[PDB]
């Protein structure tokens, strides 16, 4: 439900962070059209007086000197009186945007970064778990940035999240294991972080620096800061950080195969600036983890299919040895249930239902048997909470919280149905998820919740979720019984 | 093993390359036990005068100054009158081995390597092929190293190889597409390159520097140089390099899930030395490429399986519909042959064989059947050159160069046999593959071939290979035939 939270235009807030300067230029004279109000502390003159002036009248030589590789490459290091700065160039709203922030100061940064890239490639990671892969990614991002807490955050299908892994200094509270509402990161934020994979919040208590003028005159709204490294973030999120007791924040999008899988989120208790070059070095790490997860995930999935296929094949064999449907199905009980990781299975071969392992009563199966016919599924149907869809069996969570059903005939209702019991799960939410925000009276002013202490909830009446291999295995069993 | 080529103990040749110095110390007094004969060029005095001295009294002060971190990290930079050097430690034959080698002179090396690691780890790699991956891998190694010609070299199953990709500077001889005898890299070299994944030959024309004494006194043979970065290589190979017109060579092992998959092989026309840290940066790229390849390959196999499972799912639906068996093995003719990418199929389900598509005559199929029933196979059998093993069909490469057979019953002869035609292939070898070496009369001194000019051969009478997904699909078909 697109509430207040999803409707704040976080690319049109018109402010930048105080540690950098932003200038925007228009046209072939490159006339200054927008400038951050703090620009005097790097240009020498009041920002108000530079609007409408050509880039050659406005920038210092050291910068202009490096315009071509800047335009070609996006960023260059320039040494100005105030010190070493990184200059970043992009295009937005038909303007050339130039940002300046302090440059990396450690000469051996790239050398350290190459070493941790090795830890994260290595012969084989994931060796004792994809778990171990996440922990190393957290550990190495924490090594390269120096943040007090680094966490790997995975989105669930409903866009709520949980901290799978976490590397942090001794003496820091943690969030390992906890789940967070989907509204902690609303729709338009997720969309932006799909496009802009990096964001640094250098000081969560600093006031944002405004742009001048406050609109782009051509457009009647603020400059689009979607791709600004200096963009100041939603004030609601600043409040969220300060309620966590967080003084600086850095997060990196984990894009797996083009989709937003999760984040690596970093917290620091005191303000902290990370250089652009160091941020891009961390981003190489996150692209690395994303690749290691894909290769391991696909290996896991091929090994699972292998196991299922061996079962179908041993089944196949058994049938070729004595015309004995019920006979062999009863003899190969483990295999038929193992096919899909099930605890029971009804085989509707026409006459009576044949019930193997742990199932609902004969009456009750016929009841969902009849109900299954009038359903809009083609050849297979599956659910991990039968009760939420067919309450005649809502009380049988003990044997049928989940079913996987394949249709063995066109017209007619001949099926094999696998059953799963519920599996109770205790999840710990970081604060009470029924009160994920605090709106003011009148529900125009929204605020973050004030507490992130564990709030425990137990999930009932849902099975283990049917995996792609379960489905494939069911399709193959259907091919063999036709 | 076979040739004299496999016999040469290449880790026991007792020589190092002239750009570095090797020292080996024994026991608690760190007494110098083995030293390269050029050691004076770095330590002022006659090496022979140094055997038996404690490390503290042989090594220059500058190296000693760094002793603690060297043994710790195993590598360190030291500034000596002669220039900056990388000091490397490892253990061999119970000695501590110290190697000295000119250090990297460009301070921006690591920044550069991080840039090329981006190009290769980036989102959307291979997104115009694994071919594009290899091309990118060669291009990035060539840029990082400066070598004239960089090639990606893949081992076939018989351990001969072919250049799959190549990045070289304008107007340079190439080898793209050519095949090289397995003996070009004999067995003990392949073994050594699986555990020591980097090798540099700085000057293909230089004489090796001997070690003193020529044996380890305790062992009566020379110091094991398996792990030496300075190891001078087999003389037959140096002769092979010079016959190629190559003055410097550097290659890296490509390990993919533990096995030796290929090499990245670089040639320079003149001598050239890459620093150790620059070679370790290149090693990061090859580990990257191997990761990229596993993920792309396991994705390709998943997509293949899904296409086959879709075919089986459509066959399953044509069954349980109208008619007999031969009455759906008839429109699904197309599907039945597509299961395994085949041009024909014979079905022995009881009566006479049922022949679908491009098959050999019924009498020939009957005789093949009779023959297959006596071979030693459980469920499936396959070959891509039927003729070598069953010469009654050696003449029929037009329809039956390859076969794939599943048993549809136990002690019975019920089969499904899929057929492929031959696919002619034009291999171009780098020189005459019938003369891969030139021995001297008496067969005690071998030399490499003199020529690498293209040498054509056409492989006849072999089908396209039966891949994993064909085999899985066949097993799937057998499960539906019961
Ligand atoms: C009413 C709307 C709400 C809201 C808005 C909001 N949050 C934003 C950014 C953001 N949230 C998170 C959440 C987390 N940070 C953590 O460490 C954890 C758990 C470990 C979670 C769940 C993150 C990581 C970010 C990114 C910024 C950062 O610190 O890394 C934004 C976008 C901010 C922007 O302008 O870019 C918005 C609009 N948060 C709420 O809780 C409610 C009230
Ligand atoms: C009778 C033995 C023979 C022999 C021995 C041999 N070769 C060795 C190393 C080596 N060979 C190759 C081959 C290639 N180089 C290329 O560029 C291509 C293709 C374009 C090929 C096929 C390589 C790459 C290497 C590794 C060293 C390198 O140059 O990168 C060795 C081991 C050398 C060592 O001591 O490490 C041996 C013993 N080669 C023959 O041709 C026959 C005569």
């Amino acid at each position: 439900d697109l509430s207040q939270c999803d409707r704040e235009p976080i690319h049109l807030l018109g402010g930048i962070q105080s540690h950098g300067v932003l200038l925007a230029f228009r046209g072939p004279d490159r006339l200054l059209e927008v400038v951050s109000a703090n620009a005097q502390a790097l240009l020498g003159r009041p920002p108000e007086t530079l609007l409408g002036q050509p880039v050659g009248r406005v920038l210092p030589a050291e910068v202009l000197a490096q315009w071509e590789p800047l335009v070609a490459r996006g960023s260059v290091r320039v040494v100005l009186p105030a010190g070493a700065y990184r200059a970043l160039l992009h295009e937005s709203d038909g303007l050339t945007v130039l940002e300046l922030e302090p440059a990396e100061l450690q000469p051996g940064m790239e050398e350290t970064a190459l070493e941790v890239v090795r830890r994260l490639v290595s012969p084989l990671a994931g060796v004792k778990g994809t778990q171990a892969l996440l922990q190393t990614a957290a550990d190495t991002v924490r090594a390269l940035t120096g943040f007090d807490r680094v966490m790997v955050y995975r989105f669930d299908a409903d866009w709520h999240g949980e901290v799978l892994a976490e590397s942090k200094r001794g003496g820091m509270d943690g969030f390992l294991g906890m789940h967070f509402p989907a509204t902690d990161i609303p729709v338009q934020a997720r969309a932006l972080y799909t496009r802009n994979p990096l964001r640094l919040i250098a000081d969560a208590r600093a006031r944002p620096v405004p742009l001048l003028p406050p609109v782009v005159p051509a457009l009647g709204r603020p400059l689009d800061l979607s791709n600004s490294a200096l963009r100041s973030v939603s004030p609601v999120h600043l409040e969220y950080l300060r309620n966590m007791g967080v003084g600086a924040s850095f997060s990196l999008s984990l894009l797996k195969e083009g989709v937003l899988w999760g984040l690596i989120a970093c917290h620091h208790l005191e303000p902290l600036h990370i250089s652009h070059e160091r941020r891009r070095a961390c981003e190489v790490l996150t692209q690395l983890l994303a690749l290691q997860l894909s290769a391991e995930e696909r290996a896991a999935e091929a090994s699972e299919d292998a196991h299922r296929a061996a079962l179908l094949g041993q089944l196949a064999t058994a049938m070729g040895e004595g015309g004995t449907l019920e006979e062999v199905l009863e003899k190969e009980s483990e295999r038929v249930l193992a096919l899909t990781g099930a605890a029971g299975v009804a085989l509707l071969l026409g006459e009576e239902p044949l019930l193997v392992g742990c199932t609902p009563a004969q009456d009750e199966v016929e009841a969902l048997v009849a109900w299954l016919a009038t359903q809009p599924f083609q050849t297979s149907f599956h659910t991990d909470r039968l009760g939420t869809v067919y309450p005649p069996l809502a009380a049988r969570a003990d044997v049928a919280a989940g079913i996987l059903a394949v249709r063995l005939a066109p017209a007619a209702a001949r099926f094999a149905i696998w059953f799963r019991p519920e599996v109770a799960r205790t999840i710990s939410w970081a604060g009470n998820p029924r009160k994920p925000a605090e709106p003011e009276p009148g529900h125009q002013r929204l605020h973050p919740r004030g507490s992130f202490q564990a709030w425990e909830e137990t999930v009932r009446d849902t099975s283990l979720p049917w995996k792609r291999a379960d489905l494939g295995a069911a399709e193959g069993f259907r091919g063999a019984l036709v």
